[PDB]
């Protein structure tokens, strides 16, 4: 078998029902997550290898960064509620890891302000029960698979990507193996 459990992916002991087709977990504090987003563009290359109907879901996690870690998960909920993931992902990553200018909830907000989101919209979304729910959903999804590491990707609540079984001498080969794997799992 060219794909085998334990190599390119692992299988969940207890599967999760009702999960999204493709589910990614990441942390703006997470060094490999910065690489998947800015250097390797994992999500985008996965997306391009799937049918157009497949739903990709990406969630932030709490277990890195203490207080800011949770602030970031609420802010990611704001980003999803407002639909501006594509406007704030890069500045969030660089604020936390490149310039290290994100050191409080107020600096996170600055990112959205600079990115074009009006102060009133941000604060209204930040404090909304819609966002509280989106925070709960992110947490719940993570809880379902006892997530202790990011970046992580799960396919149909049953399969987890195992980047440790993939060649890393070449960034492009590595993301294609990763993307081709997601496609193979999406079809099991
Ligand atoms: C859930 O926990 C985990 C999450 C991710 C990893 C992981 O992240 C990785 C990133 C890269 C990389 C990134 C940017 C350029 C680049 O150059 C080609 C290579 C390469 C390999 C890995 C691995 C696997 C391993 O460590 O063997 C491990 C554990």
């Amino acid at each position: 078998a060219q794909y085998e459990d334990g190599k390119q992916y692992t299988t969940l002991e207890k599967p999760v029902a009702g999960a999204p087709q493709v589910l990614e977990f990441f942390s703006f504090f997470c060094p490999h997550c910065y690489q998947f987003e800015e250097v390797l563009h994992i999500s985008d290359n996965v997306k391009k290898k799937l049918p157009e109907g497949v739903k990709m879901t990406k969630y932030h996690v709490n277990f890195m960064g203490g207080d800011l870690g949770k602030d970031l998960t609420q802010a990611w909920a704001v980003a999803m509620a407002l639909g501006v993931e594509d406007k704030v992902t890069v500045p969030l990553f660089e604020g936390v890891q490149k310039t290290q200018t994100i050191r409080s909830a107020s600096d996170i907000r600055d990112v959205f302000i600079n990115a074009g989101i009006k102060g009133e919209e941000y604060d209204a979304a930040w404090n909304s029960f819609v966002v509280k729910s989106l925070v709960a959903q992110q947490e719940k999804a993570a809880a379902d698979v006892q997530l202790r590491g990011v970046p992580a990707m799960f396919v149909n609540g049953k399969y987890q990507l195992n980047p440790q079984g993939m060649d890393t001498s070449n960034m492009d080969v590595f993301v294609q193996q990763y993307a081709d794997t997601v496609k193979y799992l999406s079809e099991k």
